[PDB]
C-alpha cells in the first residue's frame, strides 16, 4: 500500500 | 506499506 | 513499512 | 540509458 | 547510465 | 554512471 | 512555484 | 518556490 | 524556498 507525494505542499 | 515524501512543506 | 522525508518542515 | 524505480516492491 | 531506486524492498 | 538507492532493504 | 527535475542531463 | 533535481549531470 | 540536488555532479 503505496504512498508517494514527493513535492507535497497540501493544505 | 511505503511512504515517501521528499520535499513536504504541507500544513 | 517504510518512512522517507528528507526535506520535510510540514506544520 | 536510465532506470528510474522511486518504489520498487518488483518480485 | 542511471539508477534511482530511492525505496527498493523488491525480491 | 550513478547508482542512488538510499532506502534499500531489496533481497 | 515548482522545479523538479529529478533526472536531469539536460544541455 | 521549490528546486529537487537529485541526480543533475546537466551541462 | 527549497534545494535538494543529492547527486549533483553537473558542470
Amino acid at each position: 500500500q503505496i504512498v508517494y507525494k514527493p513535492v507535497d505542499l497540501s493544505k
